[PDB]
């Protein structure tokens, strides 16, 4: 899987280990191998949510299945948690885009997944 | 809707007030209160478009409905002549994806919208 | 058919002529003429693959149609092997997501493609 959280909120705002703690918590609530999720840190974009430049974040989940209604529910309590926990972003200031690719599209290592 | 704008225009051309116009102007287009529209600009970018580095634009726009052929060709007026208007990029240099998420693939307030 | 390349390489280290080879390589990879393609690079991110910070690129391939599993292995075939030579990045630490667009999904010119 692959995790992008694009946000407003400056660099200096993200604590040292936060890409490492994404990925530990991206392995136990997928419950897939950390030496293959990937992540991605954005900050100090220009954005706005609901008219308001207050801090936000608009991230994606990239998953190879493991995507659907209760999984994507409890992904979105991990990831809004840890974004008001460690970037001070309300989770109601979130949106997390969930895509369940095939594996026949997604590219890795000259071939695919399939 | 989200809309996310990538782009080669410096930060200095994107006018004071453009991401409150695109949050009102994007409320106007689908029909839907401004606190749920969701606005991204990125400048700056290295990025061609047919080879040239004149100024170009790469876009998304996710919504939970409301995508399809007429409405998509309507946003398209709309978001490239404000693109045209604000940042000077011409419309033929300007691509942007149109996403029909479903409610359980998007996440917000420590869960989905399912 | 647009490619993106997100990576932490430095911008000091894309060599002057990346975007015009990525156009090229791409325009006779995907039988498109060049006017058509649009690449977008994107150094000097926060990202972690596999839990390190060594080169590591998270990439998109927007087309519509010719997108499936042999064509998909062939664009990871070359996409990664561009991404070595010109990047330093190892093919085992590049994700490539491929997305079949529809027509009536893909704004240009104040419409769509459809
Ligand atoms: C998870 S091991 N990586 C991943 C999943 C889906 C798309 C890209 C990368
Ligand atoms: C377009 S109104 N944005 C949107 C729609 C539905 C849920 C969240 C955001
Ligand atoms: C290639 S003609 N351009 C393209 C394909 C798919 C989405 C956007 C742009």
């Amino acid at each position: 899987p692959m995790f992008i959280v694009n946000t407003n909120v400056p660099r200096a705002s993200v604590p040292d280990g936060f890409l490492s703690e994404l990925t530990q918590q991206l392995a136990q609530a997928t419950g897939k191998p950390p030496q293959y999720i990937a992540v991605h840190v954005v900050p100090d974009q220009l954005m706005a949510f609901g008219g308001s430049s207050e801090p936000c974040a608009l991230c994606s989940l990239h998953s190879i299945g493991k995507i659907g209604g209760a999984q994507n529910r409890s992904y979105s309590k991990l990831l809004c948690g840890l974004l008001a926990e460690r970037l001070r972003i309300s989770p109601d200031r979130v949106y997390i885009n969930y895509y369940d690719m095939n594996a026949a599209n997604v590219g890795w290592n000259n071939s695919t997944f399939a």
